[PDB]
């Protein structure tokens, strides 16, 4: 019932856990094969990987949409646009029924997020169930679900080609660096994800379940100069405390002088992607989330 | 007696602690001024800083030597070569008596080295004394001295222009990221360094002293493919254990299949710059050092 599965690595070329795993699995997929399940590992941005850079012309993971995927194939096209098409053709088309069933996009963050799963749809019982299985399997190792469903802030990811897109994000890891513990953590996330798909194709019935997710609400920039240069930094107490609750009282930023700037607003939030290297460019110091619980109905077949 | 002092930041454009401190100090040097001491903060690689990249055409901190500094000023010269000259003219010439007395070059590492001082000369009583002062001042906060003196492996640093070159290195920090705790640690290293120069120019007498240093002996690459691609990774037990002793028995690398590769050789070593992002390009997984004690004679002004 689920037949076509891919694992993407190297969507960003300087996030090496995915690149390294995939390169190995292309030479020996044993670890990712399951009986009755054919899984294809793939390097999405081979050129950014070669320059150990994040992208060449633009962020690949933001352009899998109509505006871009419908463009006439040319050679004056940004590399990543030319490439998003090549990928849509191989694992899609997006929104077609010939699309791959499931795509896992592998990712790293400099933030201290631990094992993270990214959910694009708050009503996909199938994914919710997958995520619950992985969570439960990993325990007591924590695992967190970032829900990026938003009327305007949902971006068009590489993995959104599939009917079931899955983001796998593990941190903290500096860009351009290959840590062993981070690699082990990612592997295990995948083992349990594939294990769940097998169990499902073997007709196992899953009761209802609830999981905690963190829902995007707003992205915060750091204080800036009169000239638009960085004017404070992530307060020591906020640094590395991804996922933990931050109340309106508490410290957010720190100047050199160094006055503390506190949260404000009227409600507790849960920060994610705190001090992510790649978001300095995007003017995002961190993202605010509300914690909530989602339910899945049972599923089978 | 010491008059001309500089602080370099942004030698590598993606190491932001230095860039940030310097940019601020150019607008208000109060923190780095001392009575009778005029100290100049400077951005060494302004262009790499703008691209938040490490270098543009080549590593700036390896070319302050005759081969490069004697090249005819042209415009077909790598940016960094063109720039090393501009810098030699402003704070040197290297090997002249008009050179600045002291240059501090600020740096960041993805390795877990904490506060680090880099010594280019094992006989410079003046530096040894400085370093001893900083070490003892910082305590119990650790501080380590990396001695790069070698017949062939001493590289020609930006700071080597001065009579007294000083490398200030603080980790771990991902590239392109501004951590607050790392910034505090660097500031304090500088406060105590300037404090020591003041004390010296005020005629304070310093008795003899001993300090421990870690001396470069050999740089190690990671195991490679038949095609020269990375084949193992820093073993979990070696990761993050910069400075601590590694015996010939102990694990060094780890393959994807779980196979451990151990140290070998015949003597204990002390690894430094373990899993430094910037040394993937240079084929250096980490550097082996022998621990040594150095002595300074007393000094006065
Ligand atoms: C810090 P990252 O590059 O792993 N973040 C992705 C988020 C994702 O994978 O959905 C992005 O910027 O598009
Ligand atoms: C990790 P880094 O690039 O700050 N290390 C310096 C070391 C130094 O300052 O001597 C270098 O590669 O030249
Ligand atoms: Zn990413
Ligand atoms: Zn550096």
């Amino acid at each position: 019932h689920i037949q076509k599965v891919a694992i993407f690595g190297g969507t960003h070329g300087n996030e090496l856990t995915g690149v390294f795993l995939v390169k190995h699995w292309l030479e020996n997929g044993a670890e990712i094969q399951r009986t009755g399940l054919e899984v294809k590992p793939f390097i999405t941005n081979p050129r950014a990987v070669k320059k150990c850079t994040r992208y060449i012309d633009c962020d690949l993971n933001r352009i899998f949409d109509l505006e871009n995927l419908g463009k006439k194939m040319s050679e004056d096209l940004p590399y990543e646009v030319r490439r998003a098409q090549e990928i849509n053709h191989l694992f899609g088309p997006k929104d077609s029924e010939d699309s791959y069933d499931i795509i896992f996009d592998l990712h790293n963050t400099t933030s201290n997020m631990g094992c993270t799963l990214i959910l694009e749809d708050s009503r996909n019982n199938f994914l919710i169930q997958m995520f619950h299985y992985i969570k439960t399997s990993l325990a007591p190792l924590p695992c967190y679900v970032y829900l990026i469903e938003h009327p305007s802030l949902k971006y068009a990811t590489t993995r959104s080609i599939a009917k079931y897109p899955v983001g796998i994000e593990v941190g903290p890891q500096p860009q351009g660096v290959l840590r062993a513990d981070i690699l082990d953590q990612m592997r295990k996330m995948i083992k349990h994800a594939l294990d769940f798909i097998h169990h499902f194709n073997e007709g196992k019935e899953f009761p209802p379940c609830a999981i905690e997710v963190y829902k995007i609400i707003e992205k915060v920039d750091c204080p800036r100069d009169e000239n638009g240069e960085i004017a404070a930094i992530i307060h020591p107490n906020l640094q590395d405390q991804d996922w933990k609750p931050l109340h309106p009282g508490d410290p957010m930023f720190l100047t050199l002088d160094g006055k503390t700037i506190p949260l404000g607003g009227d409600c507790t939030v849960y920060p994610v992607f705190v001090n992510e290297a790649a978001y300095y460019e995007k003017k995002e110091a961190f993202a605010k989330t509300t914690k909530l619980t989602l339910n899945a109905k049972s599923i089978r077949c």
